[PDB]
């Protein structure tokens, strides 16, 4: 799950979830998802308290309840938000006054579910870098910041550390719509391709963000519909994609002393 997927949890937990006090909370006895506290005491905790807000930075997400400590919610690899099991797989279920049910499943047991006195505080929210649809960096600021940075692009753009909320797809699809190799150093990119993909990031995020992370409606010019086919059988815009990570040969060249070392 990356920033579109998480977005789309926060907003439909905004639209149905607020204001309805929680009458029954169920905490999976999970040690692995369940960080930092006990089920028990993390049910007692939230029974009967009213969510106000639904807060995300990054591909996190966490309740500002009428009095805190607030849950929050890592996804991992499998994590998703259901609004009505209580499934097998669920970690956090909460039944609120007008029958509605809220649960965060988790099938492979990669996420964390905590439960803070003040979420942005204290990691690993304190530490994300600024937010790639909330806090965007600008045009300069953004050139600036990677001027000094001796990471590929790639994966500097899932260092949260750095922009918060961008995961594989997304760098494949912002990359592959600026015309960047992933393997390009971040300190040798220049100053219009920096913009280039500063645009490519607004755009990918926005749209993503504009259809409710529903990928079936992404443009169809967008390498995501086909970053998961077998060699052989991935083509975006008729033109062969390559996997390193989804990318266009043809349309994603690497330069300089990159391209030399990779020849």
């Amino acid at each position: 799950p990356e920033l579109p997927e998480v977005e789309a949890a926060r907003r439909a937990i905004e639209e149905n979830c607020l204001g309805k006090k929680i009458k029954r909370v169920i905490i999976a006895d999970d040690n692995k998802v369940i960080h930092g506290i006990s089920p028990s005491d993390f049910q007692t905790s939230i029974l009967g308290k009213t969510i106000i807000s639904a807060r995300r930075k990054g591909k996190n997400l966490w309740l500002e309840l009428d009095s805190p400590p607030f849950p929050s919610f890592q996804f991992g690899m499998a994590g998703a938000i259901y609004i009505k099991w209580p499934s097998k797989y669920s970690k956090f279920f909460v039944e609120l006054d007008d029958g509605l049910e809220l649960s965060f499943t988790d099938k492979r047991r990669f996420a964390k579910v905590r439960l803070l006195a003040n979420p942005t505080s204290v990691s690993p929210i304190s530490e994300l870098g600024p937010d790639a649809l909330l806090e965007p960096m600008t045009v300069d600021e953004f050139a600036e910041s990677l001027a000094k940075k001796k990471i590929t692009i790639k994966p500097l753009l899932l260092d949260q550390g750095y922009i918060s909320g961008i995961g594989n797809w997304i760098a494949d699809e912002v990359l592959y719509q600026a015309r960047i190799h992933p393997l390009q150093t971040a300190s040798s990119l220049s100053k219009e391709q920096c913009e280039a993909l500063h645009t490519s990031i607004k755009e990918v995020i926005e749209k993503a963000v504009e259809v409710d992370a529903d990928s079936s409606q992404f443009p169809s010019n967008w390498i995501f519909h086909n970053r998961e086919k077998k060699p052989g059988k991935a083509f975006v815009d008729g033109k062969k994609i390559d996997f390193i990570t989804a990318y266009v040969p043809e349309l994603q060249k690497l330069y300089g002393k990159d391209a030399e070392k990779a020849a």
